[PDB]
């Protein structure tokens, strides 16, 4: 039972993004969508919280909300002439914020108390005031450019906190393991030139950005070996993600030796995801959480902090995050995953497993960690 | 340009099961659903014939409805014992008709609506009404056993309508071409012991009835060699499912030497299903539909006949039936899928496909088809 | 049993006003919904149309769809600098169209077809080719002034159909009697210096526009004398609206003598309905479109046209509208409402009913009926 | 600045009742609803909560949640026949409990909780730990009779919260004032032969119970006298409802001299609100809490709690139980309320005001005050 920060705030489930149909914007052919719909609804993120205190794990956690970034911490990673037409358009009611990047009223305050929510995350952990924290920022950040909303991104959460902790806290070698089904581009980008901050991305092949792979792309001049792209096989599923961590995340964080992992943990791998193909279950996200935590009590002094990315199952994600809750505080509940038995059925046969692995072990050796 | 029938009923689209959180029931760790969700919901299949209308397409078909299915149509299939109870149910307001088979008041009367369909459009084409027709059955029928309602399905649409068009307009040898994404473990038992009935299912091996691929069982007794199962690997795309078809249920078909080719066309193979773990898209199901009617073509004077089962993608399946009805009745439409380049990014590469070509190769060699 | 035409079409249901909170924008203080909501949503008018189908009355009845009205139709009463902002807002994907005037991707063609609707269906009716009509528009018209969209009315549905009914058909005196509960301001607007079209508005006391009674503007000019505002209070029922029907609306039909009836047909007058605090049920619509029907009768051959106006109790409006059509065809379907008992017990007792009797009374006095 | 405590629990919100069209069960000619829908769904006081924390007021609270009522806590009020009945169909999946009484699973733990949030927060005001208390309790409780769920209550939530505080903390009188727009006949029924606790309805005259008015109704035996029921006309607003609290409401408080004053605090009153027929805006519950509270620091040290009942208007409902909580905390944010100017001019002039202040003044003549 480990001292577990839960960073959360309700601003960050009003955030909105006008009328989609699941991901289409409406109009033309794209009928408007009779209820729901919008894959970035608040609700899967609502939905996990909800369970979170229904289950009795909340009242055992470090509860906090945070200060919302500030303009100084977002200017560390951002250019102004981004950050001045993202607020624009906040401010005016909401609109496009260049193509396929629509944004709400207020959004701009909530994408920066987002942001806040992980850069409290990491002070807390750092500071040792928390054994490990968790950060429900919504919007999410790992998509984001600099100068470019992606993904239904726009800060960049996760290296808003980290450049924060480097100039305030003295934060050292950092390493971001993003198993998010998507390709974290934007921190990928955004240390392509850095040895300071090593950057990992599991993701399904050519999901999101749509045709990217990646696995040659393995950073430039002094970060030239720093980043390490794994895209696994669309319908992979629970051996298939637990093995690349085993194979090459582990090896690469003990050879890279960091003061602090941080997890973009998006949930959108999981086996009823509408956003990618992967077969994963709740008892997957326990098993990955577990091996990065025994990881970071290996390299150091257990520090992990999660940031929350994607999942767009409104009715599982809510089983996949209470499993990273229960693993990462270390107290499990009485909640069963109702579909844990379902899903394992589903899961790929021997023939496909090996063929995966095989190809886990082909990046292992050509990122030289076998 | 053919004389292409569309077989439809609001009715259909007032069956209901309840309260669910997509698939999920609501209860114990299930919090209810805030607004739409549950994954059989009827908004799919309209959003598919309001995108025919606001196409120009449905005024080029030919339009119908029909008479529901008889007590008598129902008993060549379903045992008494079975009705009674189910009718019972639907009569009493709605309920449970065994575990996970939630149905509504009156769901009875819609189900062998839905089957009369399939019926009445069976029987068009086979008297030469129609060249070919589309019955948009729901709810789905080819999970449903005599005595066993399942995944979604009620009644057994497709051979509620064989047996009727074998005792009433001497139907003799028929194919059913199953490419819902499941597998049609519902028509599979009802013909296995059959020769007269060829049955293929592709479908995402181990996904529905969980656990189970099936490419050993090849039916039973004279039935033996008369029941082909194609357990694709969860993620595959485009080039595995149009390779599956030309390579094993094409050359099927010219063995067989069917009267009849009825497809059992479900959509959730689509890449954006919430319910399995393929890549397809629009264009995926338009050449799937122009593979199988040139069969047609070529086996029983175009004779083809399509009954909708699944599809769970609720802004996306609209787009892939209307290519579907684009491809049958040979009318384009001005409608330009707006996901179809970015799916088409998304596709496996060619490691994959490569692999999923020879699995499919031991399959065809294994079904004696090279 | 008339000759009854219905006109409607599906795009009228895909014009889309952004997100709403029912009547609230969504921003500051309004969280985002969670499902449905906005008040102006396609269902209503959807469920009306669904339950017309599934009850048998749809294929007795004339349908139609219509050519949108014209750029030439709708500067009869817009003028260019209304029309070319509206058009350029719904060219460049929808936006707001002056305060609280959201509108959406093809809003403009789509309101342009809404007013062919009501268009064709008054022309059909004055060339006898049907005895009457009723037009299915959405989005609404009688708040529309003719450089001002107001309570979700972006083009002016009536008076565009009845201008050109004016300048292509010889359209003389016309009467269009308005029971939307809220007050047609812009019907009165343009009609207000007019002494050849007499509109009269029944409405709740102060709904909408907000704090407008009425009864005192008469008319301007030609047109004093050609204006009847009956305000009714608030909680008013199924005795009230009827009594002012009889009591100032046919007699002042009668005087009028026009050559054509409009009803400007409103259902929020209903006894469920969130934008006002009427109690009227499916049978106070079916009398009331009974007594117009009969005046119209007498007056100008049975030449009814009906044109759709608010009506937001998503389950309740399908039932009155349900029975507007049967009353207008003369066809009785087998539907019983199944609030109809339970709204009539709601009604306001005989106190209330003589105080509001004795409002009318003197209403009627002054506008010089009794 | 008071001490205000606020009762809830995220399990209330979980309760379910199936499948409905706002109030109208699915079925028939009742189409399902495509969206979210039927009344008692938890948004409406979910969004409450969420704009209590979004505001700054939650954390000025006494948050609290309870243990839920006993069993034996349940038979002061209800015999056991209905308990095991209820009790029954919950632990069996939900279903019916009688005509028009749905549930769902776990339905019975859930409105146990309910109850027992209102026994905690008249507790906490007895025994002076907080200066008054406001008790989210969902299912409601007011309409519920001993043997029979009626108008979504299951169990009597403030009659249960009363009989446990006479049994364990000796409370003498106690006077129940229901400000729900229905009629509070389950309060009325149990209270009816009894002195000891006043029961104050004030009710749109008819609604809920449908027919019933009910000034007659004074109680029996030694409680006659003892209950009043304030039957407004349907339309009444802002000034009718505070003239009847302080011309009848206050002035019967005065005489009784109570030890406790519980309001049943619906909001369907709101001018929005699908269920009733009043215009009723935040500033009028603002004024009415006021009005409670300073009588009961009048009469009984401040001791006052209040106790959710109904309110089913998903966007307008949460600004006004703020505006309930800033009265009764002392505390005023910054939100001001979007509709509140709005409904200002919507309400009743004044010829209907003087004409509902009259039949107020019969009634408190009726009824002894003046
Ligand atoms: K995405
Ligand atoms: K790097
Ligand atoms: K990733
Ligand atoms: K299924
Ligand atoms: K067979
Ligand atoms: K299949
Ligand atoms: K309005
Ligand atoms: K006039
Ligand atoms: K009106
Ligand atoms: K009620
Ligand atoms: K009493
Ligand atoms: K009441
Ligand atoms: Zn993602
Ligand atoms: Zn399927
Ligand atoms: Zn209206
Ligand atoms: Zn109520």
């Amino acid at each position: 039972k480990r001292k577990t920060g839960f960073f959360f705030d309700e601003r960050c489930f009003w955030h909105s993004t006008g009328l989609h149909a699941v991901t289409l914007p409406v109009g033309g052919w794209v009928q408007p969508p009779a209820g729901g719909g919008h894959a970035e609804s608040p609700e899967t993120k609502r939905r996990m919280k909800n369970l979170m205190d229904v289950s009795g794990l909340t009242p055992q956690l470090a509860l906090r909300s945070a200060a919302p970034a500030s303009l100084e911490d977002l200017r560390r990673i951002h250019p102004d002439s981004y950050l001045e037409r993202f607020k624009a358009i906040s401010d005016n009611g909401g609109g496009m914020l260049g193509k396929e990047a629509p944004l709400g009223p207020g959004s701009y305050e909530i994408a920066c108390l987002s942001a806040g929510l992980a850069c409290a995350a990491v002070e807390a952990v750092l500071k040792g005031e928390l054994d490990n924290a968790y950060s429900l920022s919504r919007p999410p950040g790992h998509h984001c450019l600099p100068d470019q909303s992606m993904g239904f991104c726009f800060l960049a959460n996760i290296p808003i906190a980290v450049e924060r902790a480097k100039a305030q806290l003295g934060l050292g070698k950092v390493a971001i393991i993003d198993w998010d089904v998507h390709h974290g581009n934007g921190t990928q980008h955004i240390y392509l030139q850095r040895d300071d901050v090593l950057t990992i991305s599991l993701h399904q092949d050519g999901c999101f950005p749509p045709g990217y792979a990646g696995e040659d792309d393995r950073g430039v001049g002094a970060g030239e070996g720093y980043n390490i792209n794994i895209p696994l096989l669309a319908g992979a599923g629970d051996d298939s993600w637990r093995y690349a961590l085993e194979t090459i995340v582990i090896p690469a964080l003990a050879r890279f030796e960091p003061e602090l992992i941080i997890i973009a943990c998006g949930y959108d791998a999981n086996a009823m995801d509408p956003l990618a193909r992967m077969q994963l279950h709740s008892d997957s996200f326990r098993a990955m959480t577990e091996q990065v935590q025994q990881a970071a009590d290996r390299l150091c002094g257990g520090k992990l902090v999660m940031v929350h990315e994607g999942g767009y199952a409104e009715s599982y994600v809510p089983f996949c995050g209470l499993a990273v809750m229960e693993a990462l505080s270390g107290i499990r509940t009485e909640v069963q995953d109702p579909l844990l038995e379902f899903i394992q059925q589903q899961q790929p046969r021997a023939t496909f497993a090996q063929f995966q692995r095989q190809a886990i072990d082909r990046l292992a050796q050509q990122f030289g960690l076998q």
